[PDB]
């Protein structure tokens, strides 16, 4: 409410540090500022988005930024020019939704190989080599490689080597019909994965937490993390170096860029609250620190801090793999690329079904699923559940999605219940409710956009 600003961040994130830029705002101006990081916030925050029971700041990677503003979830992001020079335009581009700026871009995330050098000076550099290198440690004890296999985040760099890719690309937007998860270069992938587990040379049972232990008390050679993942390794007893993710059939593995953004509810009452913390408190040399201190941020956007930080080996071989990588979509249908490749990557993984099947099944399924947003609005008050039933699309991954579209819309009523109260909301999901309430939704919709002028 008014006279306090609630932060959501994840917990992988310097949210102690990021608190640490809120105790100061509360020095200069008394407005309390509280930092939070619950589970699953970014499934979260679209069912609380619009009640009065949301974060003011929400912090995300871009590419979760478009479903929030498609939905009207979010204001507009509008600060001066003199405020846009001072961070790299390509890391408001990751921001930039339909023209409009959604967010605030903090820093660049990249994925990073990372070795013990005391189990293995020399990294590998190919993908290959790892078999024979995971035998030689086996024989003494330990492992090679071990990273987080449940979220495809971490596999699709070794996915996306060969040729995969979400939604092609091609002269300023991307097609959502062409999705490129079960073409050649996807399975010589995901294949080169099972053919690790089946061979001995992993578990697929490994998560974040398994992986993290596992590298930060010496028992594998190799993870991959991104500079969230530096802290915890510093303070075990490892000496440690990050460099270029290996190569795949001569080709270097191409992880999916995120831009760590702060987007501001367009149901908050403290807009303006929020965007002079993040302009003038957070986004400076001393805020940026405060967060990067507590576990690192990566290459930052803010330019005068990225001097600094460009020193840093690790900064410097984090951005090696980001121009690799690609830079991820903010549109909203990557929540259903993502949750179809989650499912292909573990069932391949486990053994349930075949690296074929697993990446058809999700090359149809994000696919599919990718067509409901174009509709999300379309389908009549009271309706949505019944326009799912009558598809018949029955697979855990498109209804996935059928979920969260549901929960953007129920936002969007919220958004009409309050804005028909005078209270703060966005007009967007204002509107976009009321274009779906009948005839007398639309009158009331274009009799308010008549009076605004
Ligand atoms: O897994 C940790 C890692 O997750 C995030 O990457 C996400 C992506 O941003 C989401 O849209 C999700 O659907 O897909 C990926 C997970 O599979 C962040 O990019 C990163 O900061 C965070 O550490």
């Amino acid at each position: 409410e008014e006279g306090k600003l609630v932060i959501w961040i994840n917990g992988d994130k310097g949210y102690n540090g990021l608190a640490e830029v809120g105790k100061k705002f509360e020095k200069d101006t008394g407005i309390k500022v509280t930092v939070e990081h619950p589970d699953k916030l970014e499934e979260k925050f679209p069912q609380v988005a619009a009640t009065g029971d949301g974060p003011d700041i929400i912090f995300w990677a871009h590419d979760r930024f478009g479903g929030y503003a498609q939905s009207g979830l979010l204001a507009e992001i509008t600060p001066a020019a003199a405020f846009q020079d001072k961070l790299y335009p390509f890391t408001w581009d990751a921001v930039r939704y339909n023209g409009k700026l959604i967010a605030y871009p903090i820093a660049v995330e990249a994925l990073s190989l990372i070795y013990n050098k005391d189990l293995l000076p020399n990294p590998p550099k190919t993908w290959e080599e790892i078999p024979a290198l995971d035998k030689e440690l086996k024989a003494k004890g330990k492992s090679a490689l071990m990273f987080n296999l449940q979220e495809p985040y971490f596999t699709w760099p070794l996915i996306a080597a060969d040729g995969g890719y979400a939604f092609k690309y091609a002269a300023g937007k991307y097609d959502i019909k062409d999705v490129g998860v079960d073409n050649a270069g996807a399975k010589a992938g995901l294949t080169f994965l099972v053919d690790l587990i089946k061979n001995k040379h992993m578990n697929a049972d490994t998560d974040y937490s398994i992986a993290e232990a596992a590298f930060n008390k010496g028992e594998t050679a190799m993870t991959i993390n991104g500079p969230w993942a530096w802290s915890n390794i510093d303070t075990s007893a490892v000496n440690y170096g990050v460099t270029v993710l290996p190569t795949f059939k001569g080709q270097p593995s191409k992880p999916f860029v995120g831009v760590l953004s702060a987007g501001i509810n367009a149901a908050s009452p403290n807009k303006e609250l929020a965007k002079e913390f993040l302009e003038n408190y957070l986004l400076t040399d001393e805020g940026l620190e405060a967060v990067n201190k507590d576990k690192p941020l990566g290459a930052v956007a803010l330019k005068s801090y990225e001097e600094e930080l460009a020193k840093d080996p690790r900064i410097a071989a984090t951005m090696e793999n980001a121009q690799k990588g690609e830079i991820m979509p903010n549109i909203p249908q990557m929540s259903a690329f993502w949750y179809a490749v989650r499912t292909a990557v573990i069932n391949a993984a486990s053994g349930r079904q075949t690296v074929d099947a697993a990446l058809a099944a999700a090359q149809t399924n994000a696919a599919a699923a990718a067509q409901l947003y174009d509709v999300m609005d379309a389908v009549p008050a009271r309706r949505w559940k019944e326009f799912v039933r009558t598809l018949g699309l029955r697979e855990a991954e498109i209804e996935a999605v059928e979920v969260e579209i549901g929960r953007f819309r129920d936002q969007q009523y919220e958004m009409l219940k309050r804005w028909r109260q005078q209270q703060p909301a966005g007009l967007g999901a204002v509107y976009a409710a009321l274009e779906r309430m009948g005839l007398e939704g639309c009158v009331e919709d274009l009799r308010s956009r008549l009076q605004r002028l």
